[PDB]
């Protein structure tokens, strides 16, 4: 496709570049490029991926959020506002469900590092969950046994060959937990897990960035709660 | 074109919608719909035109100085860093090119309200002038004649009929001094009007916000001096 033709190290140089100029389509274009290769992807490779997809889908989200809201308000007079709800909304769609098939098609096998295969069914049940922040009916349906089989199957991962101070089960499991509460409408499965997680993480506190995570992890506590 | 079915004030609508996400390639789409149509714009249209074109172009100019100042590093390698910049060289020469179309097709005739025909006439030598900071040989030259052109016609037009606290014939002033020193290499002239004008200014201050500008338009002189 529209990278094919560059030198794999090229595209990384260049994802580098996009982020100092904070160029995020740039930047997945690029990663979406070295990633199309087939070669599997290094740790620092892997963060140039998810930090790229993350501020585009990011700022989608956003204007969604923004947008909804003032469909909301606008239920107490013109189709305009809806209308372009759809169009952001459509966007977005578009960018989750191409993050998805990099994942589908290259990233995750069931053969790897595994505390990546890890960071991959993260990922992709983060991507199903921002396709679940939007979709209605039966979609709605489909896609969140999809965000929960991910991060199960990322769960289970975690548990076994993982240590709970790792930023990636920390990370995890607080979105799981999100996931739990925000999506599936389910706050006991919630609430447990991130009771869980955060004891058995406070717990080898003793092994100093993945408290930031814990800041989160317990700072939902108290709203779920 | 892509909006060419679409209401006029629906346009208008999303333009405003655009503002509140924060999506200024949306926001200007819009705007050069609406400016499509062949009304004239309204005050409040204008400024949507300009922010919306303003902002889109701003981040390009960014990410354009981030690159070329680290291919400045980059001469004491790779051609990935020149190719990149080229890249957004590139989007930049393309959106001026748009609005530097809309100004030339609809928004200037030699028959308006007169205090917005400035308004035009500015913006066509800030385009201009930004085509001017990334173009070289004699493209650099006719497009440094052309920011002249405008930036002169638009301060006849500013003398004649306004006033010296007008926060356009501030800001025009202030811009075509900037270009006068940052573009067409000559502080002289550049000096000379960014003293005379905040002189001038100074002189009415009796009769409150023209003053970001002066803040500004002193600031420069600063360097300058
Ligand atoms: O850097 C991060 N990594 C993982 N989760 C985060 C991060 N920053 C914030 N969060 C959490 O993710 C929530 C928003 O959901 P998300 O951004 O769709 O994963 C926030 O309310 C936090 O609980
Ligand atoms: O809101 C504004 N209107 C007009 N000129 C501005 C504004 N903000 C900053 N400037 C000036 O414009 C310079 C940058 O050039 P410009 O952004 O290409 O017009 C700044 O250094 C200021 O002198």
């Amino acid at each position: 496709g529209a990278m094919g033709s560059m030198e794999r190290a090229s595209l990384i140089q260049k994802a580098k570049l996009a982020e100092q100029a904070e160029r995020y389509e740039d930047m997945a274009a690029f990663m979406k490029g070295a990633v199309e290769k087939g070669e599997e992807l290094s740790c620092e490779e892997r963060n140039l991926l998810s930090v790229a997809y993350k501020n585009v889908v990011g700022g989608q989200r956003a204007a969604w959020r923004v947008l909804s809201s003032i469909e909301q308000k606008s239920n107490e007079k013109g189709p305009e506002v809806r209308e372009y709800r759809e169009k952001v909304e459509t966007e977005l769609q578009g960018v989750c469900d191409t993050v998805l098939g990099l994942l589908d098609s290259h990233l995750i096998k069931e053969a790897g590092d595994a505390e990546s295969r890890v960071f991959y069914l993260k990922m992709k049940g983060d991507y199903y969950r921002y396709l679940a922040e939007v979709a209605t009916g039966d979609d709605k349906k489909r896609i969140i046994d999809s965000a929960r089989s991910a991060y199960q199957e990322a769960m289970d991962i975690s548990k076994k060959e993982m240590p709970p101070t790792n930023p990636i089960r920390l990370g995890l499991a607080l979105n799981f937990s999100v996931f739990h509460y925000e999506i599936a409408n389910s706050p006991e499965e919630a609430i447990s897990l991130a009771k869980t997680t955060f004891d058995e993480a406070m717990a080898d506190l003793h092994t100093k960035d993945s408290t930031l995570i814990m800041q989160l992890l317990r700072d939902n506590l108290t709203l779920w709660t």
